């Protein structure tokens, strides 16, 4: 039958491994959390082989929710366009814990059904600046297939805050959303407009957050980068009308500086 | 390590199996398709044990896309409400094939991390009436966690069609969308308003579809059932304000009759 291999891998290490229609890989990750100090976990993977038919299939499994994606991931534009991305990065949703110190386990499983080998490099990073401190600026890089989000913990005596996010290069377009702390977090392109307050931005954005709307005394600031700059007001490129041929967008990235300040 | 079991199960059979934090089950399904005759596949599963902490995790894997969900699935309402559902049913997205006759494989994997056993019944049904014939009425049942969709093949000489969907009982509310034929199909509640033309309905809806907007000469009619009837105009129930306690909605269902007619 199918050959499944397992490993108890660790954080902060890039594993380069092969896979095919026969091999399925499993990685187990242990993680330590405390109620007072909460910190996020980022799963980032890249593929160094160009395949168009059968992509790699990745699943990240937790105690509560399951996330999954295929890579090279294909996004959508306007007129039936296809953009191909090789590196995908996503931050997991961790529910608030009950006990003071509970060790949390999560799994990453890799598979595919293409008949030929394919190499991927996978790593998990314990994100140090998951929390946003008041009056401090944080600069970070986001692409269309690397959504990010940070947790703001409302402090005592603060009735409302204002989240200000700025960029120097106007393009690409992006969407900045404020959401409650409850799994799951809609950081994908298609579901970023379901709940929360969201603004489309190209260079600057500012959203006012109030505590009465968030009974859990915290929220998530989610940043997503779009593929086509039509919404932000740009001119769409005149790429050939390839209905079933995906074209790469090259190196499209956005550097964003975020600061949460008391109102 | 983790114990993984595998089985080459068949269509039209309900398998009742146990699982825990140690067991992971794999089912392989073979499926036969032809270019002229395309027909959908439905994966339907139920859980007969009541668990609130650690749910069952299900993944359905294809050659192209991967879908995943946790059950009993928790949906969202308006004021931080939680609705729990035990049975989940979903139809897979099958891309149009190239060769005249190609056998397609797809896998269903089941796991969980709860320390106690849990029993699930899983079945796969080859949906006979995946296609919609012109001038014919089809009646079907949908719930909030059982989205459906049917493929309409535009015939020769038809410039445009009109899709008319009706119901007798006004509630629950539902969303009816028309989308192009391209994996994936957004049949979930959070992404049903990304692409395509969609109408919210309670008793009747009608959408006009044109061929010039669909170069592939086919489309998908997707039906989704909401949880709260506020959008359709109903009065929300005065359930207790349970922020972290999910309440079941009972037996909420909608019977819908759909007909696609030439304009
Ligand atoms: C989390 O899991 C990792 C993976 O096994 C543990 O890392 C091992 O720790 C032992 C104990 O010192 C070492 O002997 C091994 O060499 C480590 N493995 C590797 C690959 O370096 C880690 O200890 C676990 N965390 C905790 C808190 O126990
Ligand atoms: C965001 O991306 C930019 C561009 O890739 C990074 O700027 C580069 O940083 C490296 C490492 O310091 C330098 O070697 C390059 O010369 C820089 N290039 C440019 C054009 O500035 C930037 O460091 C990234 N930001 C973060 C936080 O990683
Ligand atoms: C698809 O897979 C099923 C699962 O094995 C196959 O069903 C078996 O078919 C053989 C051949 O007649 C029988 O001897 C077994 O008893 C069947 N098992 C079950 C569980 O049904 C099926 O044949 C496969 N399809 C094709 C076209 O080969
Ligand atoms: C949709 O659901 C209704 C209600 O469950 C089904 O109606 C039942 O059908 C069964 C089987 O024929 C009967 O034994 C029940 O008496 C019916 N109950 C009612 C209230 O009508 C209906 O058959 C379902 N539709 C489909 C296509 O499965
Ligand atoms: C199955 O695959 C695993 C993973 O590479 C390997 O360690 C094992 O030897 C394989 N078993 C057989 C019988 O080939
Ligand atoms: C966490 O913080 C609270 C108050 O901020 C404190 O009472 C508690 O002791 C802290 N937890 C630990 C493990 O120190
Ligand atoms: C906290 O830990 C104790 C023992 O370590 C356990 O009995 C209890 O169930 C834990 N709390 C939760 C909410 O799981
Ligand atoms: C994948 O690579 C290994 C080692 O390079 C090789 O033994 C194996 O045959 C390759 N897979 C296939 C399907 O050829
Ligand atoms: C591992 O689990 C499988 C699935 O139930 C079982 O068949 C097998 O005997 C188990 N192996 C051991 C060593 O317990
Ligand atoms: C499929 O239909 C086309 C025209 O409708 C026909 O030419 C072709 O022979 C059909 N395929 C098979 C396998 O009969
Ligand atoms: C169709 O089948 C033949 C052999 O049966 C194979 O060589 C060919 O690659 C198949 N077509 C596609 C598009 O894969
Ligand atoms: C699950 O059920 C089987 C048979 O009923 C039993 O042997 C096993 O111990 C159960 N699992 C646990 C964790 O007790």
């Amino acid at each position: 039958p199918k050959n499944v291999s397992q490993k108890d891998a660790e954080f902060e290490r890039t594993y380069v491994d092969e896979v095919n229609s026969e091999l399925v890989n499993i990685y187990t990750f242990n993680h330590t959390v405390t109620r007072n100090r909460t910190e996020g976990v980022r799963v980032s993977v890249n593929v160094l082989n160009k395949q168009k038919g059968a992509p790699l299939l990745f699943v990240v499994r937790q105690k509560e929710a399951v996330v999954s994606f295929q890579v090279p991931l294909i996004l959508r534009g306007m007129f039936q366009r296809k953009y191909l991305y090789q590196k995908v990065e996503r931050t997991l949703c961790q529910p608030p814990t009950k006990n003071e110190s509970e060790i949390q386990f999560f799994y990453v499983d890799v598979s595919t059904l293409s008949p030929v080998n394919t190499t991927y490099q996978l790593r998990v990073s314990r994100m140090d600046d998951f929390v946003l401190r008041t009056g401090e600026q944080f600069s970070f890089n986001t692409t269309a297939a690397q959504p990010q989000y940070f947790k703001y913990e409302f402090p005592e005596g603060v009735d409302s805050v204002i989240v200000k996010v700025t960029s120097n290069k106007a393009f690409p377009c992006s969407v900045i959303s404020i959401q409650d702390v409850l799994c799951p977090v809609y950081d994908l392109d298609n579901n970023v407009a379901f709940i929360g307050m969201y603004q489309t931005m190209t260079k600057k954005a500012a959203i006012t957050v109030q505590r009465k709307d968030f009974p859990s005394n915290s929220f998530y600031v989610v940043v997503v980068v779009k593929t086509e700059d039509q919404a932000c007001g740009g001119s769409l490129p005149f790429y050939p009308f390839a209905e079933d041929e995906p074209v790469d967008q090259g190196h499209r990235q956005k550097t964003l500086s975020v600061l949460v300040s008391q109102a």
